[PDB]
């Protein structure tokens, strides 16, 4: 037999991503290498792994959408909300969503896509918002200015708590 | 930091049902029947009592619909997805759904109501599916055509692992 796991977490190490659509405001391959490095931050604290599929239904189905999209979640124009994602289940469980009236960059103008999504990603692994306001959870997106990105310390013993460290070197 | 909490199991033996709408393909006696039977199931080896309750909100909530029925996560038509439901916890945990584009029944053809929404509830309780290949809890159907239910020990120990003997 076997119980519901005590947390909400993947139950597997090897997990799929599809960018179903892209934004106006960026590149496709702006889009992509944003999303690969967010993902890349936590795998890279992890023993997870991330596979893109570019159709079919993958774990994480990305996608761009603009008020009511498919969800008890609808957008609401520029401004206000700005992305969401669902935690680990079936279906859409982990599926990110980022709101396309909202404006998105690879720099400091806007809202920098690949911060946004590694936050979103930390949702859609198990993670809810921290109190820690230079947290990558904390609630309010928090733009610091740095060029280097380095996974707050907050965030690591969070994910960790779920998926272990993997290979700590 | 903080994770998403997970109701492991109910913090009360004490819940309450509520059959929402009924199928066509059975009587409302069968159906009412069919669901008593099924939560019998596993008050008979544990502390956990049900009692149905007429209208309101119930801790499981129990609905035939088809394809999209209010929750996103759609059914598909006949075969398939035969029913899902919800873990432990507030709103719309422990919820059961049917799908009604399946034939249902208790005595006649289709796939048995008390059969399924047993194996359904166990979720609704806190359990997951079972390797075992005769268990009440495996993921595929297998009527074995006996008119008497018993309990696979498996699903036995499982659910008293989280609520004990009764
Ligand atoms: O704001 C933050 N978290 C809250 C949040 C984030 C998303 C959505 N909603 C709420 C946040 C921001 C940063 C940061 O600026 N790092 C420098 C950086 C950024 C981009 C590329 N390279 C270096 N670090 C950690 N947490
Ligand atoms: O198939 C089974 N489990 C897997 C399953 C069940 C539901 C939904 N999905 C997957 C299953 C079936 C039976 C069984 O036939 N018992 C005889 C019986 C049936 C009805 C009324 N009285 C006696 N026993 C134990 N496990
Ligand atoms: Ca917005
Ligand atoms: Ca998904
Ligand atoms: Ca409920
Ligand atoms: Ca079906
Ligand atoms: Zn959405
Ligand atoms: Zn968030
Ligand atoms: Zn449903
Ligand atoms: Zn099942």
């Amino acid at each position: 037999y076997n119980v519901f796991p005590r947390t909400l977490k993947w139950s597997k190490m090897n997990l799929t991503y599809r960018i179903v659509n892209y934004t106006p405001d960026m590149t496709h391959s702006e889009v992509e290498k944003a999303f690969k490095k967010a993902f890349k931050v936590w795998s890279d604290v992890t023993p997870l792994n991330f596979t893109r599929l570019h159709d079919g239904i993958a774990d994480i189905m990305i996608s761009f959408g603009i008020k009511e999209h498919g969800d008890f979640y609808p957008f609401d124009g520029p401004s206000g909300l700005l992305a969401h994602a669902f935690p680990p289940g079936p279906n859409y469980g982990g599926d990110a969503h980022f709101d396309d009236d909202e404006t998105w960059t690879s720099s400091s103008k806007g809202y920098n896509l690949f911060l946004v999504a590694a936050h979103e990603f930390g949702h859609s692994l198990g993670l809810d918002h921290s109190k820690d306001p230079g947290a990558l959870m904390f609630p309010i997106y928090t733009y610091t200015g740095k060029s280097h990105f380095m996974l707050p310390d907050d965030d690591v013993q969070g994910i960790q708590s779920l998926y272990g460290p993997g290979d700590e070197d």
